[PDB]
């Protein structure tokens, strides 16, 4: 404990601090909220999610870069290959598995994001076996049962997936219309917060470039996109109540992401084989702004879609609601 005189509980996580160090600095641009600690976070799913108890896979087991020439096919993994050929020299260059990489460098990248949380985190996942199956990421033109479905036999329930999707919050798309690459989720990609949430029940207006391209529904705010795997999420019966429950609570947007990605990142592995080396992740900074309903127009547009439960509804800000940046 440790070279630096850095410091962490278990003496095997020592050897992370050259990779966090170095992670920060070319990874990440300096340790940013912004492309890469998106799509960092983005792999640590499409690699783990490739586990099924009965359709095979291994999990959470650096596959999507061992066996990057075969999976990165995946009609389901477009625009992954290149996050990946980012972090190959990283892994080439260090003596952790592709596996551990890939769930530490998600760790990290969240944890540079304004309200933020810190994903528990282990080592000591061996290299790959064999590629994931095909068809086993959700695609965001498929169904609510569908995708249920898929997250569910994986281990996650309904509600475990409303949780994962806060990653949202920090996310654009570059695949689903092309003509308008890094197009984000929410109108604040560089924020950890629930606006996602927020914006993905109001109405939809538009369609921010082309229109109806596979998997996209019509977005309410030109500069952001609307995904229709979203959009029905947040409206379906079965996931509707805990889709609301989100809106600004950073909180349990905050405790639910952290153990469901600690959870989604020992799929196909067994945690008591591993050490924890959570210590290691960096303290994330506090939230800037307030959740609040894009301005200008009301609760006229939020679709309430839970009975129970009315909104969770903060007012709005002045006048006019604004760009977005792409
Ligand atoms: C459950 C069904 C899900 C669907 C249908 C879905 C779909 C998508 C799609 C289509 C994109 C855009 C990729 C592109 O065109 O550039 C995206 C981005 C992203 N996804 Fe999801 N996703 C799902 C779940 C998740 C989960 C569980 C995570 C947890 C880590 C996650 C994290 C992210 C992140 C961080 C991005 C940002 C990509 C970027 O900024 O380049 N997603 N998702
Ligand atoms: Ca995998
Ligand atoms: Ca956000
Ligand atoms: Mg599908
Ligand atoms: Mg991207």
């Amino acid at each position: 404990t440790c070279d630096d005189g850095r410091t962490t509980a278990n003496a095997a996580c020592c050897i992370l601090f050259p990779i966090l160090d170095d992670i920060q600095e070319n990874l990440f641009d300096g340790a940013q909220c912004g492309e890469e600690v998106h799509e960092s976070l983005r792999l640590t799913f499409h690699d783990a999610i490739g586990f099924s108890p009965t359709l095979g896979g291994g999990g959470a087991d650096g596959s999507i870069i061992a066996f990057s020439d075969i999976e990165t096919n995946f009609p389901a993994n477009a625009g992954i290959d290149e996050i990946v050929e980012a972090q190959k020299p990283f892994v080439a260059k260090h003596n952790i598995s592709a596996g551990d990489f890939i769930q530490f460098a998600g760790a990290v990248g969240v944890s540079n994001c304004p309200g933020g949380v810190r994903i528990p985190f282990f080592l000591g996942r061996p290299d790959a076996v064999a590629a994931s199956p095909d068809h086993l990421v959700p695609e965001p033109f498929d169904s609510v049962t569908s995708i249920l479905a898929r997250m569910g036999d994986a281990g996650f329930s309904p509600v475990e997936v409303v949780w994962l999707l806060a990653s949202h919050s920090i996310a654009a798309a570059d695949k689903v219309d092309p003509s308008i690459p890094g197009t984000p989720f929410d109108s604040t990609p560089g924020v950890f917060d629930s606006q996602f949430f927020i914006e993905t029940l109001l109405k939809g207006r538009l369609f921010p470039g082309t229109a109806d391209n596979k998997g996209e529904a019509q977005s309410p705010l030109q500069g952001e996109i609307r995904l229709q795997s979203d959009e029905l999420l947040a409206r379906d019966p079965r996931t509707a109540c805990e889709w609301q429950s989100m809106v600004n609570n950073q909180p349990k947007i905050q405790n639910r992401f952290a153990a469901t990605m600690s959870k989604m990142a020992l799929l196909g592995q067994d945690k008591t084989k591993l050490i924890d080396c959570s210590d290691v992740i960096p303290t994330p900074p506090a939230l800037v702004g307030a959740a609040h309903l894009p301005a200008g127009f009301s609760l006229k547009d939020v679709e309430q879609a839970c009975a129970a439960t009315p909104f969770p509804a903060l007012t709005a800000d002045p006048g006019p609601v604004t760009s977005v940046p792409p």
